[PDB]
């Protein structure tokens, strides 16, 4: 009830998305991100966690209409951002840290006993100076096979997501399994099938995304690892790391 806004504070400015979400400015002093519900039914948990690189409710209204009021993103999701005209520039070194914030902020996730269950750049946003922050909005191709198949969402699941993750950052935002429709990858990530090493992509990084891809969950690692992992990427892993023509 501390994060109860008054309607008149709230200026909707910019239609985002389409069940809404707009640009606009809150207090007429703050830019702000609204989330509108159409008058279906709530976010008790983004109340509770609270992180530098999860993307922090500001205040909400609760009666219909509800309004949800967020920090802003300037760069929208990652999956937009990494297939519009920034994705052009971008090399390793840029997506390796953005794939560090991630981790970063799902360790937090993961010390809190939560579980995401849809982790993918299209619920990723991207801020100034390339922040990014993980963001709760049919996904087989980024699900875990044991919780598309029978339910068990752990966060080894939400760690098997992020390695699809990885393969979005590396091809600039393509769809994992190119040429595959769904019942296509369950069949075969189940026959032992992993996407292979993306164009320019070091193995060092691929190997991490097949650690990620482990058949059995607890053997795959944990975000604290990958978090670590990541951020040293090029001191500890690629020290030899040269710049190519895409990554
Ligand atoms: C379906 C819309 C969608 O995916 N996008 C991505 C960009 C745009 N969007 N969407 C945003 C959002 C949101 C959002 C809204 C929420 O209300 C529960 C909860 C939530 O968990 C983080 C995130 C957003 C933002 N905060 N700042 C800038 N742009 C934002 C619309």
């Amino acid at each position: 009830d501390a994060w109860e806004i008054p309607r008149e504070s709230l200026r909707l400015e910019v239609k985002l998305g389409q069940g809404e979400v707009w640009m606009g400015t809150w207090n007429g002093t703050t830019r702000v991100a609204i989330k509108t519900l159409k008058p279906t039914m709530e976010a008790q948990v983004m109340k509770k966690l609270r992180h530098e690189k999860l993307v922090q409710l500001y205040a909400v209204v609760s009666e219909e209409p509800i309004y949800i009021v967020t920090e802003y993103m300037s760069k929208g999701s990652l999956l937009d951002f990494l297939k519009g005209e920034m994705g052009k520039y971008l090399r390793l070194p840029q997506l390796v840290d953005m794939a560090a914030q991630i981790a970063s902020g799902m360790a937090y996730v993961e010390r809190m006993n939560y579980v995401h269950r849809d982790l993918r750049a299209a619920n990723i946003l991207v801020g100034e100076n390339l922040v990014c922050k993980v963001a709760d909005f049919f996904p087989i191709k980024w699900t875990a096979p044991e919780a598309a198949l029978y339910g068990r969402f752990t966060i080894k699941s939400d760690v098997w997501s992020f390695g699809i993750l990885l393969t979005e950052l590396t091809t600039k935002g393509r769809v994992p399994y190119p040429g595959m429709v769904n019942r296509e990858v369950l069949d075969q990530v189940e026959r032992g099938y992993r996407m292979p090493c993306p164009p320019e992509c070091p193995e060092s990084l691929h190997d991490l995304m097949c650690q990620c891809w482990r058949k059995d969950p607890e053997e795959r690692p944990t975000f604290e690892y990958l978090q670590a992992f990541l951020e040293d990427y090029f001191t500890s892993t690629e020290p030899q790391y040269q710049p190519g023509e895409n990554l």
